[PDB]
């Protein structure tokens, strides 16, 4: 011991001044980078994230499986951006963008930014572009595996992706922008650039009475240079609502003993909220002020 502990804080010094403070880490670290963040919608992955949100100036990868709630993932945190006044591009080989349930998310769709580009090529072209103008401060790729190479429109989208990915990640670095490729592939170029890399699954269904409302969702941050990389978070996207978050509240509020509930009963500083976390989530909805200041108290014990 002592002499040993010494040895190790030096090296472990040593190895973050060589390669960055995110190189090596303790699984169980409270300590996170000082990096800004845009939320994602959701307080569990914000707080399994390490820094509180997606970091601004990094490429973030989201994959899943089609109808694992990646969609309502990503128009959330362009809400979130677009609320705190940040430009956001979206760039699109879908072709599926849903501009009413983005407006129900809260997505200024009149001014977001949108392309549909030609090939893969000119959609990282049109993305670099965007990184190097420093006006511009989330763009979300939709998606990877959409994203053709022009040859194969008339292996080659690895080599295109390594490519792009250098000159890209240097620019966003500098102008200080997040980029998002939402996935289902590329290849090693992302997995090695991005600085989180989330795997978000449906995990089942959520039904008031046998009607299905909504679906439960887990996210394991499989890779996060930015605090301590494997947590996860569960939470509930409601069809045509977006991830439940005042749901969340309640359930990190009593875990953190700001909410007390005696079996079906919560209550909040001595006066009943609601029976059951659906009248206590109700009433946190319809108590905003009360909410924030829950939700402040959460985030500053465990962020």
């Amino acid at each position: 011991d002592e002499n040993k502990q010494k040895a190790l804080a030096a090296a472990l010094g040593q190895i973050e001044k060589q390669f960055g403070k995110g190189s090596i880490m303790r699984l169980g670290e409270d300590r996170s980078m000082d990096v800004e963040t845009i939320s994602t919608g959701s307080l569990s992955l914000d707080i399994a994230l390490g820094a509180g949100g997606l970091p601004m100036g990094r490429i973030v990868e989201i994959y899943g499986p089609e109808s694992s709630g990646k969609t309502t993932l990503t128009l959330q945190v362009i809400a979130a951006a677009q609320r705190e006044g940040k430009t956001c591009a979206f760039i699109d080989a879908e072709h599926a963008l849903d501009p009413i349930y983005a407006r129900k998310l809260g997505v200024d769709i009149d001014n977001l930014l949108c392309s549909q580009p030609d090939t893969g090529e000119q959609a990282l072209e049109i993305c670099d572009a965007l990184a190097r103008s420093g006006a511009v401060d989330v763009i979300v790729v939709d998606s990877v595996a959409a994203l053709t190479p022009k040859a194969e429109i008339e292996g080659l989208a690895a080599r295109m992706m390594s490519q792009a990915m250098r000159k890209l990640a240097g620019n966003l670095k500098q102008s200080n922008t997040l980029l998002i490729f939402i996935n289902q592939t590329g290849g090693n170029a992302l997995k090695f650039y991005a600085s989180v890399r989330l795997d978000i699954r449906r995990i089942g269904a959520v039904k008031e009475g046998e009607n299905v409302v909504g679906s439960e969702t887990r996210v394991k941050v499989v890779k996060n240079k930015i605090a301590a990389p494997f947590k996860q978070a569960e939470f509930q996207i409601l069809y045509g609502e977006g991830i439940n978050f005042y749901g969340e509240l309640v359930d990190l509020g009593v875990k953190e003993k700001l909410i007390e509930k005696a079996g079906a009963w919560y209550s909040y500083k001595g006066e009943k909220i609601g029976q059951g976390k659906a009248n206590a989530t109700a009433w946190l909805k319809d108590n905003p002020e009360t909410a924030k200041e829950i939700e402040k108290k959460v985030r500053e014990l465990l962020l």
